[PDB]
C-alpha cells in the first residue's frame, strides 16, 4: 500500500470526506457523493462518478490505490492497483480517520482536524446547554407506515447529539433505541407521543403521511416549533465533512430565535 498516494479511487461512498480531509487527492467516487449536500456543496471538483461495480470505469482512473468495503470484485480490482479492503463499521469513527491517516501518511492532517472538531464540539456543547438546558431531544425518519426513532448508535446525529453534545432523551427513548436494542427501534403512530420529546428532528428514511397525521401535529414538540427538517442524504454519512456539516445543522437548529 503506497505512502502519500497520488491518485485514489474510493469505492466506498462512505469514506470520501475522509480522504478529503486527509487531502489525499480522490480521482473517483461513487454516486452519493455527488449528491450528499456536504460534498457538492463545493468538494468535487477532481473525481468522476459510478456505482461501485463498474471495474472498467475504475481502469481509466488509473489509480495508484483503491478503497472498497468488504461488504464487488476485489481480486479483479487488487490487479489494477494496491487495494484495500475496509470491514464497514470495524473502526469507531474517529478511529477510522486515524487509520486513513497512518495508512497514508498524513496523521498531522488528522490529528490537526480532531483538535478543530474537538473545538468545535466543546463550543457547541456549551452554546447549546444553555438554550435547551436538560430539554430532550429525539431522532427519528419515516418509511411508510412504520417510523424509525434513532439513538445514540445508528448514524442520524445520534452519536453527535447523545454523545458529543451530551443532549437528553425521553426514558422510553434511552430504554428503547439505547440501552437496549440495535441502536432504533420502529414504532407504531400511536406510540409516537410516547417517544417525543421537546425538540424533534424528524425527515423522511430517504428521498408516509406522518408529518400530516393529527397526531404527529399535536405532538407538543410540533407545537412549539420545535421540529426541524433532517436530510436524508446529508445524515448519511459519518465522515469528517459530513459531521461539521451536520454539526452545524443541529446546532443552528436548537438555537435560532423564536
Amino acid at each position: 500500500i503506497p505512502k502519500h498516494p497520488k491518485r485514489v479511487v474510493v469505492m466506498a461512498d462512505g469514506y470520501y470526506g475522509y480522504f478529503k480531509t486527509l487531502g489525499i487527492n480522490v480521482v473517483g467516487a461513487p454516486e452519493n457523493v455527488f449528491k450528499n449536500p456536504y460534498y457538492k456543496g463545493k468538494t468535487n471538483g477532481v473525481e468522476n462518478i459510478g456505482d461501485g461495480t463498474s471495474v472498467e470505469k475504475v481502469i481509466d482512473l488509473n489509480p495508484d490505490l483503491i478503497i472498497v468495503w468488504t461488504t464487488a470484485d476485489i481480486k479483479k480490482l487488487e490487479k489494477i492497483a494496491p487495494t484495500v479492503a475496509v470491514k464497514y463499521d470495524k473502526l469507531d469513527n474517529i478511529e477510522q480517520l486515524k487509520e486513513f491517516a497512518k495508512m497514508t501518511g498524513t496523521e498531522d492532517k488528522a490529528e490537526k482536524w480532531l483538535a478543530k472538531w474537538d473545538k468545535k464540539v466543546a463550543a457547541a456543547k456549551t452554546k447549546i446547554k444553555k438554550a435547551v438546558g436538560d430539554k430532550t431531544i429525539s431522532i427519528m425518519q419515516t418509511n411508510g407506515k412504520d417510523i424509525y426513532v434513532f439513538g445514540k448508535d445508528f448514524g442520524r446525529g445520534g452519536s453527535i447529539i447523545y454523545k458529543d453534545l451530551g443532549l437528553q432523551a425521553t426514558k422510553l427513548t434511552k430504554e428503547k433505541a439505547i440501552d437496549q436494542g440495535p441502536g432504533y427501534t420502529s414504532i407504531s403512530l400511536e406510540k409516537l407521543p410516547d417517544f417525543a420529546g421537546d425538540y424533534i428532528f424528524a425527515g423522511p428514511w430517504q428521498s408516509g403521511g406522518v408529518f400530516e397525521s393529527s397526531i404527529w401535529k399535536n405532538l407538543n414538540a410540533v407545537k412549539n416549533g420545535h421540529v426541524y427538517k433532517m436530510d436524508p442524504i446529508g445524515f448519511y454519512f459519518t465522515d469528517p465533512i459530513s459531521l461539521e456539516g451536520q454539526l452545524e445543522f443541529i446546532t443552528e437548529s436548537l438555537t435560532k430565535l423564536e
